[PDB]
Parts: structure tokens; sequence; C-alpha cells
């Protein structure tokens, strides 16, 4: 886990991103897409398609949602290794199945802070606990095989 100041500095510059959810929420999804092509290729609705498409997707919002809506919860949880455990387990067993892997996962870790500063200038500090959080997360991902 996060220490408990960690996981504040983490929650502190992840509240104006969450604030508005739905807008936010597509941007990081396309901006993803934009920076790891490949990325796209793991969805069922967006192999294939190209940015443009994706936004003009009805299925987005969807998406963009339930991804933004389980990552609050980790960086509420963040600073509790129980809840962590059990959160890291199952996020990795289900990504795992999908044929998702790690890799990816230091993709979203490379273009983290930088998805997140052009929402509002991160406290100093956060940077590095969104790639501790993001580190935690990998780690899961390789233990679930992958
Ligand atoms: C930024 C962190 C991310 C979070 C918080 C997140 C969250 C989730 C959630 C909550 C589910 C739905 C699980 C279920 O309903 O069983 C899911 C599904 C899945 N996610 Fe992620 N995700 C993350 C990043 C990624 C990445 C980087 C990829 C691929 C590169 C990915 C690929 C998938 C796929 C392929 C599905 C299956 C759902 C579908 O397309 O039908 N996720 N993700």
């Amino acid at each position: 886990s996060l220490s408990a100041a960690e996981a504040d500095l983490a929650g502190k510059s992840w509240a104006p991103v969450f604030a508005n959810k739905n807008a936010n929420g597509l941007d990081f999804l396309v901006a993803l897409f934009e920076k790891f092509p490949d990325s796209a290729n793991f969805f069922a609705d967006f192999k294939g398609k190209s940015v443009a498409d994706i936004k003009a997707s009805p299925k987005l919002r969807d998406v963009s949602s339930r991804i933004f809506t389980r990552l609050n919860e980790f960086v509420n949880n963040a600073a509790n290794a129980g809840k962590m455990s059990a959160m890291l387990s199952q996020f990795a067993k289900e990504h795992v199945g999908f044929g998702v892997g790690s890799a990816q996962f230091e993709n979203v870790r490379s273009m983290f802070p930088g998805f997140v500063a052009s929402v509002a200038a991160p406290p100093a500090g956060a940077d590095a606990a969104w790639t501790k959080l993001f580190g935690l997360i990998i780690d899961a991902l390789k233990a679930a095989g992958a």
C-alpha cells in the first residue's frame, strides 16, 4: 500500500480530475489510445477502430466510467493494505482473463501524471504517489501471470 500521507497526496490530485468524471474519464481513455495505440486492440468494442471512431462511439462512456469508478475506489483505499490486497487480486484476475498484462499498466503509469497535470497542477509528492500506486497494480498483474 501507500502511506496515509502518500494516499492523501494522490487523493488530492485526483479530486479535480474526478470532479468532472464524464468528461475526464473519456479524455483519459482517448489520451491512452493516442499514446499507446496497441491498447485499444484489447477492447472488444474498440479493436480496429481509429481514435475518431472511438471518440464517436456510444460505447465510450460506459467504458471510461467503469474505469474511473474503480480508480476512485483504489485512490480511496490506497493506504489500507488489507483492502488493497483484495482489490489488487480481483483487478489483476479480471484483467488477465482479458489478455491484459503488466506492460499495459506500465504504459498507463507513464502517461498518468501528465494526464492529471493537464487538469490541474498536482501537489508536490503526488506524482510519486501515483507511480507507487500503479506500481502495486503492475505487481499484481505479474503475480496474476502476466
Ligand atoms: C487505468 C486503470 C484501469 C482501470 C481502473 C480499469 C478497470 C476495469 C474494470 C472495472 C473492468 C470491468 C470488469 C468487469 O466488469 O468484470 C475492466 C474491464 C476491462 N478492462 Fe480495464 N481498467 C484499467 C485499465 C485497463 C487497460 C490499460 C486495459 C487494456 C489495455 C484494460 C482492459 C480491459 C478489458 C479488455 C476489459 C473487459 C471489458 C470489456 O471490454 O468488455 N483496462 N477494466
